[PDB]
């Protein structure tokens, strides 16, 4: 009963999955607690940030260059001056860029302090985009609207009668009261289901895990979470939200009322890994369609690369390998080494409008410490002509094999391997129906996941979290540094986990 | 005509207004850029990251704890486990502001990245707060329908006609559930400040006043309204305006009307309690009453923004217990990241904190072991010597001050005022629009006054200010504590030069 003041109930909540445990130090793929005599215990982290940590914790070469830059009296904070690191930053993801999808295009940079608010860079310039073409609609309407007036106060044509469903002077005041309305409504945003952007106030309306967003849907604009499993059910869904304005159309003789799109999608966001979905990686049949969508709205297609870029997919850009061609991208996690907080949107230059270099700001982005430390990243993610994504590639096969070689000895209990590059998991067969109470219940809270991880924990000292809508994936996401010692005790541990599982061995596996 | 990636139009208007120069190196309150021959030159730094840099640029104890938390090996990532420096901070933040305020109150803390990052949490916690209220009214308005249909129905009582404007028994229930419908979910208000900032993500930013930072994005996200702090008398009645109603039945033994009953339409009032985008205005007493009075009136939070004075920056730590605002929720960040590493936290009472919130919000880097602890470090250091640092901050503030006041009284014809606290100061620039010198009348006519007069200051004088307020008509002085009598005699100096060629309408020398 003793006063608490932050994390009652998350700890709370973590003791009782069994993953109520204090980490005090880390280095590459191990992170160390102390048992009860204050001894390290080494603990396989296959989280890792969520996918931050590509090269491990605390790698030497990142920590070297931190401690060097601090140790130079790097301007952190120079906000309004000349920073040319940002400039060499988007240099090299324009090259890198280039490499990968062979595409000749070109990047503005505009840099931030988490996914989220690189997402929002995104949405915030979508909508300037949404503006610019309301602003031309609405020009040309106007004209329109004095042309047809000409006509009809003048002799030429008449007021075809037959469209009035949708008097001169009171049509048109009808017309721009009806198009006024449409005007300030809110956009609409276009996500995958399952999908993961951010949990701010406004990304988090991008995100579908239901109990995250609905109780904050009136804050902000929403999107529609279209089924990535079915994209033939997406033209249609996506048909229903077209909204019209309304303008007068001469033809010589006749005027009529007729409605014009109205622009309503301000984005389309993409994961090309959908983490929020158990790491399933958009097909080519996806892909294709969100191409579709984007070139017929004409708003831009945004690629989330906050979790799948930084080599993790056994490339640099996640989209470049599986052949998704957005407009926008974002990145953070792994561009902080494992130690700071980065992120940026890139922009594609034929796109982006420049108030957006003058009216967006922040505090802390664009820092000179995670600066230097993202040119790091970007120097020992692209070093030795691009070994390093063939050793993700490598490590992936390895651990994915080992993944596969479980399922199939354990297909009861495990429906399938997810993802591809370092970037996996295994999807969990639902266990409502499990014979075990202790085990069923937890399923029902949507628990699962986080109660076979507590396993792991504390039976084979692995360090596994879950993925997806009600913990019903497994991810395993460790650096590139993995051994193959290390992937024969993570096999081990899940031969152990799911044959527990397999017996309904509720006592062992529920605390 | 080189291909160009980041900055090319914030690097041509910073080179037009005389600011483009890069900092290559920073300690203290001295940031360096290079001369054409390759020397580091000194610059005085006013700005010092907004006002990030109680302590200055690169501190040895910040520098040298950050490098010990790196060779310690300390959990960066350590997503859901136990991770008790989160509570061992706030229970510091606790005990200061129980400290300055005499109140024994306890508050939740949930951490970010940064400062709009924090006014977001406390945006989403408002609106959790603002569902359970309405959860509650639409129970009790299913009740009082429930009751009313018995009366109906079975005798007791009829339906009063002349209520039915407000809008057959089922009829009138399903027309009652529907226009509520609409009601409930309509997008909630905040209420602002006029000249607010409160930062610029797609939430954020419909809460900061600026107008073309703001206007492009009005469809995005909730707004808010943004109330006259010089004027308090004003704002009980636009507040009123946006008073909106659900529908009920009444049931009066006899009689049954359709009657209106108040829908909570107000997510959170916030407030900064030193306006930085109102050029450094401190909240008046008056305005705080009024505040107050609204945060009773409407039952929601009043969520009080110190991300930027907070962390000692007034001459205490938190600028609201200075200047009594009572506020439910707090969000500190820039001063907190010790000037090296990106922090921010939500303080919520804790008698109104719903504890879904810390199991639905999250946030990848939030909460890191590296932030944390530099978190720890600077509490330290603002917290030592049994609370020295703010009394310096005031004994430094006071001496920057009344210079700044010194250089208003001779200088009254161009400066209209010394606005702000402790050491968050700025003079506010009189309207130049009507300039003698064309060159300086344009760029007063685009806003850009401030940055100009800024751009003067570094050329000519090495020092280092940046313009706050709607049009650059303030410029901010807010150095860390370390500023010395020396470094503020050659602000005099440099201000007085500046105010004197404004006098003059020296446009050639002003502007390049
Ligand atoms: C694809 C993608 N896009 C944007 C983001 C948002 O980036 P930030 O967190 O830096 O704002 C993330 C960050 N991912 C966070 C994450 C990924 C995950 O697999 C689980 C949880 C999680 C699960 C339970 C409770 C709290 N957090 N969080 C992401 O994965
Ligand atoms: C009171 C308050 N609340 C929330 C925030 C937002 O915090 P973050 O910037 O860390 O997101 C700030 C950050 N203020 C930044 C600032 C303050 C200022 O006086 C001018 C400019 C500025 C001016 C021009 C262009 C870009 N930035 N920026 C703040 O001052």
């Amino acid at each position: 009963g003793e006063p608490v003041y932050a994390d009652a109930v998350l700890n709370g909540w973590l003791t009782s999955m069994g993953l109520g445990v204090e980490y005090v130090r880390a280095e590459g793929n191990t992170v160390y607690y102390l048992d009860d005599e204050g001894r390290e215990v080494p603990v396989l982290d296959h989280a890792c940030g969520f996918g931050s940590l590509i090269f491990g914790h605390n790698h030497p070469e990142i920590i070297a260059h931190a401690k060097a830059a601090l140790d130079a009296g790097t301007v952190v904070h120079a906000q309004l001056s000349r920073q040319p690191r940002a400039n060499q930053i988007s240099r090299i993801l324009n090259d890198i860029m280039r490499r990968e999808t062979g595409r000749d295009d070109r990047y503005n940079a505009i840099f931030a302090n988490s996914g989220a608010e690189a997402n929002e860079i995104c949405m915030k310039h979508a909508e300037l985009e949404r503006q610019e073409r309301i602003t031309a609609l609405f020009a040309e309407i106007d004209a329109e609207l004095d042309t047809a007036r000409e006509a009809l106060t003048t002799g030429t044509a008449t007021l075809d009668t037959a469209s009035l469903p949708l008097d001169v002077d009171g049509v048109i005041a009808d017309i721009h009261r009806h198009n006024d309305e449409r005007r300030a409504e809110r956009p609409l945003f276009l996500t995958l289901d399952g999908s993961f952007h951010g949990k701010l106030v406004g990304s988090i309306q991008l995100t579908q895990n239901e109990p995250w967003r609905t109780p904050f849907t009136a804050l902000s604009s929403p999107a529609r979470f279209l089924p990535a499993d079915e994209p033939e059910l997406i033209g249609k869904i996506v048909e229903d939200e077209r909204r019209s304005v309304l303008t007068l159309s001469l033809d010589k003789d006749t005027v009529r009322v007729v409605e014009r799109d109205f622009p309503v999608v301000a984005a389309i966001f993409v994961e090309p890994v959908r983490g929020g979905s158990g790491m399933k990686t958009v097909t080519p049949e996806l892909a294709e369609e969100l191409h579709r969508l984007r070139d017929t709205l004409g708003c831009p297609l945004v690629v989330d690369e906050v979790q799948t870029g930084i080599g993790r997919t056994g490339a640099f850009f996640g989209s470049a390998l599986l052949g998704i061609r957005g407009d926008y991208y974002t990145l953070a996690k792994a561009i902080g080494g494992g130690i700071v907080k980065n992120s940026v949107a890139l922009i594609r230059q034929d796109r982006f409008l420049p108030a957006m270099e003058v009216i967006h700001s922040s505090t802390f982005a664009k820092d000179g410490l995670s600066a230097s430390i993202a040119l790091k990243v970007l120097e020992m993610v692209e070093a030795d002509g691009g070994r390093v994504y063939q050793r993700v590639r490598e490590r992936g096969q390895r651990l994915e094999a080992m993944l596969e070689s479980v399922r199939a000895d354990h297909s009861d209990v495990v429906s399938a391997v997810w993802g591809t590059g370092l970037m996996l998991a295994l999807e969990l067969r639902d266990q409502s129906n499990a014979t075990s109470q202790a085990i069923r219940e937890k399923a029902a809270h949507g628990f699962l996941g986080y109660v076979l991880a507590g396993f792991l924990l504390r039976e084979h000292h692995i360090r596994v979290l879950p993925a997806g809508p009600r913990s019903g994936f497994l991810r395993f996401s460790p650096s590139l540094y993995i051994t193959d010692e290390e992937i024969d005790r993570t096999e081990t541990a899940l031969r152990s986990l799911f044959t527990a599982l397999r017996d309904q061995d509720g006592d062992r596996l529920v605390l």
